[PDB]
């Protein structure tokens, strides 16, 4: 029993944390193989790019040197060259993630990590994370089996306290571009299918005050959706509640009926799974993998 | 900006996970140096669970009844021996892995980051307080046990937990690694009951200050208590007692936000008073008490 926020095992990116300093500013790389990642703002980008020489750019990993043999620009990421191949590189890819899903970051600091939370790409594509200065080049993971999928790479902080970042391949998620300018975070909505899921597990973990009689339709649990700022629930997202759905015996429009009470009546001064709000960061897999217990 | 429940990097746990297999039972265990550390109940049979002897069941084990299994390496028990309610099972092989370490037992309040594990396989982190019952609120299904609680200040890891049991209302109950169980619970399966839980204060005042320094200030007030009254309100909606310990502890974060300990106290006593009022604090409808004021600076 009991239902926490929980992130993946870091290890496999610890092992990849360097730190990337060049001039004045120093922020986090990802050293996989013989290429370091970092974001290009460490450094018009291929301007600025152009005047830099290898040895500008001082990658530290732990107390060891690398030396930079060659340097790149993919999007908003700059590649660095190194001499020397990570022997701690996991096996991985590099994954865009959707708004919904939900992933792992390795909050670093001078190429070290400090600590690791589990959080969702918003819907307005921000998330809501925890980054002090320096923490920029920090990485969003999530693990199947023994392969790491990088998703993230964390670049700003918006003036709400929301950040930004692109995937590994530099491609940023949302309007956002690395520069300062007036950037803005648009409204955001909630994630109905993640609260769903959430609502499932708190079932499963024997919390079932909010279960009604009642079932709605699709199209008439969107217009509610609507109304509350709930993100549009569709049939993708009904057939991968199935399994959650099976498991405790109430169907996805039987528990959306549930949520549309619970959107225009609330808690009453009722709790569920040990929060006031209805929560939006686990997806319909975190809840399966938490509620059976999958390894890594 | 921005404030998440944040657990430490794992890694240096991770390297330390290792599988126990002693007749039907597989739980975890720590491997650190030579020695495994897993909970004693790994040598627990069914009618053995509600009043075991464990000098008695141990001493009829021999060094080939334990099976360690760490990755796909079986590795040998050399000897074993009981400390409280953990069994440290000596192996002929020093861990390579093994971090600068340190066994702490901690205080209820105290937050700590446990990395779940299942046959020996880490899952999940996730972070954790001890409550002022002894028990934490984690997540744990059946072959947890001998998963491990901790801290990373420095490169140092400090052991502060080992999960043993789930209590009736879903609640965990462990030792630190000495095998001394926090609280009054025995590795027994007879009738046991957390105490009634209570909110920790000090927490929820740590992480009213680290609302205030991202700047949020709507549930400040022009009010200020004595500490006595405080606790008089507070015990009243089931709040450990503020102490003098918690208010010095609290200094830091009241020179930096410029709130006196005793105007924060004011505000969490209308806060309990009044509700949030459809408000949230840090992206929280509800006072979250798992957050110590050394997370609080640590974090912010
Ligand atoms: C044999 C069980 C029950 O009785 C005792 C009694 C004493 C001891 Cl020290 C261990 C156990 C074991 C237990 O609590 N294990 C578990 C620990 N965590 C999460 C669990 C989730 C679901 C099922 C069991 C869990």
């Amino acid at each position: 029993s009991g239902f926490r926020k929980m992130a993946f095992p870091s290890g496999k990116v610890e092992g990849c944390m360097v730190q990337v300093t060049c001039g004045t500013t120093t922020l986090n790389g990802l050293w996989l193989d013989d290429v370091v990642y970092c974001p290009r703002h460490v450094i018009n980008y291929e301007d600025l790019l152009i005047r830099k020489s290898n040895h500008n750019f001082l990658v530290q990993a732990g107390n060891v040197q690398l030396r930079v043999i060659g340097h790149s620009m993919q999007n908003c990421v700059l590649k660095l060259k190194v001499d020397t191949a990570n022997p701690k590189t996991p096996k991985y890819k590099f994954v865009r993630i959707q708004p919904g899903q939900t992933f792992s970051v390795l909050a670093c600091y001078n190429g070290s990590p400090s600590g690791v939370y589990q959080c969702a790409m918003r819907p307005n594509f921000t998330i809501k994370g925890s980054f002090l200065n320096g923490s920029c080049g920090s990485v969003g993971f999530n693990i199947d089996y023994d392969c790491v999928s990088f998703c993230y790479m964390h670049h700003m902080e918006l003036p709400t306290g929301v950040h930004a970042g692109t995937d590994l391949e530099g491609n940023f998620y949302g309007p956002f571009v690395d520069r300062q300018t007036a950037q803005a975070a648009g409204t955001d909505t909630t994630i109905t299918v993640n609260v769903l899921a959430w609502l499932y597990a708190a079932v499963i973990n024997g919390d079932r005050w909010f279960l009604n009689r009642f079932t709605t339709t699709l199209n008439d649990f969107n217009l509610v959706a609507m109304k509350y700022n709930y993100e549009p629930l569709t049939q993708d997202h009904v057939d991968i509640l199935g399994p959650l759905s099976a498991q405790t015996g109430i169907a996805v429009l039987d528990m959306c009926a549930s949520l549309k009470e619970l959107l225009q009546n609330g808690m009453n001064g009722r709790t569920i799974l040990g929060s006031a709000l209805l929560e939006d960061e686990f997806t319909p897999f975190d809840v399966v993998r938490q509620c059976s217990g999958v390894t890594f």
